[PDB]
């Protein structure tokens, strides 16, 4: 009953085949789509929402959807997704310690939101040692990271963000800092690359809202070369690679007030001690905004910045 809390309809000047903004043929095809799902037994994720992010995913193609809804449900249960929140919760001190232990050296940190009202993500990757990293963490707790932040997103941003824009919010403004990496590096990560991409893709489609590469060095072109073969064409056409003019284009997206001094914007945390990488400030911190969900556990725990 969360979803009667919430609005369930995209804004109206948002694009094809998102909730409330369908063709007939595309509400027929939700219909049949939900149908079949039932009569399959699923009873979770049958949302509108949910529902039409894998039609999009398929291009309406009913059979299709119907393929990979199924072989989603499968992975949840079998990887431990349909837990993963209470799972963190029962052992809160130990995963916050070692969380903390990467934030410094890998910054992950929702900012507010975008002029959309998306989620508005900052991760920042040319402070990042590879051989210190490897040492504090593994590729696989990475991807459980990747897993429950999708959690998180689908339980507590996108409610609370939704009620702030009055209409639904189903996606990310993501910004990637590549400033200082080294393109070495970045093709020894390819397969970890590749399995983000694919728990994406695979398990999550239509999650991707804005997706900003800034400050990549000269010949991360060719890089990515390695990485495009692996991704959808909807995730390519999501992915902005920026050049110098970089801050013109955020500040087409991304309110002024919303946006990191160092990015062009005026945004300032208010103890200036206090660390973006620490920090989780959004809708999802607004009491006004908070719902029966109640309110997002804090990552980084007592360091956590609100």
């Amino acid at each position: 009953s969360i979803l009667d809390t919430y609005p369930q309809i995209c804004s109206p000047n948002a694009l094809p085949g998102t909730p409330g903004n369908l063709t007939k043929e595309q509400e027929e095809a939700l219909l049949q789509f939900r149908s079949i799902l039932l009569e399959k037994n699923y009873k979770e994720r049958l949302d509108d929402s949910t529902l039409l992010r894998f039609l999009r995913a398929r291009k309406f193609d009913i059979n299709a959807s119907v393929e990979m809804f199924v072989e989603t449900e499968r992975w949840r249960e079998e990887y431990g997704a349909n837990t993963i929140i209470e799972d963190y919760e029962n052992n809160k001190e130990a995963e916050d310690k070692e969380r903390i232990k990467l934030a410094k050296m890998y910054p992950q940190y929702y900012h507010h939101v975008d002029k959309d009202g998306r989620p508005l993500y900052f991760a920042e990757l040319g402070g990042i040692n590879l051989k210190k990293m490897y040492k504090i963490t593994t590729e696989k707790q990475m991807l459980r990271n990747l897993v429950k932040e999708y959690e998180l997103f689908a339980t507590y941003r996108v409610p609370a963000c939704s009620r702030r824009a009055g209409y639904l919010i189903e996606t990310s403004c993501t910004v990637l800092d590549l400033k200082g990496i080294s393109l070495s590096n970045a093709y020894h990560v390819l397969s970890y690359i590749k399995d983000v991409a694919d728990i994406s893709q695979n398990y999550y489609p239509e999650r991707m809202g804005k997706f900003y590469i800034i400050h990549s060095p000269f010949g991360f072109s060719t890089m990515f070369k390695m990485v495009k073969p692996f991704l959808d064409p909807v995730t390519v056409s999501k992915i902005f690679i920026l050049g110098s003019s970089y801050k013109k284009e955020l500040l087409k997206q991304i309110p002024i007030e919303n946006l990191p001094v160092k990015y062009g914007g005026t945004s300032v945390l208010h103890n200036p001690n206090d660390k973006f990488y620490y920090s989780d400030i959004g809708p999802w911190r607004d009491p006004r905004y908070i719902g029966p969900e109640g309110e997002i556990p804090n990552i980084f725990g007592k360091f956590t910045v609100t």
